[PDB]
DNA sequence: GACAGGATGTG
DNA sequence: CACATCCTGTC
């Protein structure tokens, strides 16, 4: 229902029902994450803002603002991980 | 292709 | 603001 959510918000949801495991996965205690199926979680997320043509090209152009925003970075060298600068804190927010 | 980050546009 | 879209480049 709410339109609102953001990227980051919307994959910590994604991280928290275990029956999305096949897609997005925590790969690290503390806050590293795998896109393990990347185009499927930005299909998602498209689903979720109505927008029909989001995909990793662009859900990633989204993660890479974060960066700055010190929500989310990049694990260098690891293909599709990201990591939650302050985790648990945003978990429990 | 994945990834970095600038340019422009939308609500 | 918080992306969505498109693009130049690197590797």
């Amino acid at each position: 229902m709410d339109s609102a959510i953001t990227l980051w918000q919307f994959l910590l949801q994604l991280l928290q029902k275990p029956q999305n495991k096949h897609m997005i996965c925590w790969t690290s205690n503390d806050g590293q994450f795998k896109l393990l199926q990347a185009e499927e979680v930005a299909r998602l997320w498209g689903i979720r803002k109505n927008k029909p043509n989001m995909n990793y090209d662009k859900l990633s152009r989204a993660l890479r603002y974060y960066y700055v925003k010190n929500i989310i970075k990049k694990v260098n060298g690891q293909k599709f991980v990201y990591k939650f600068v302050s985790y648990p804190e945003i978990l429990n927010m």
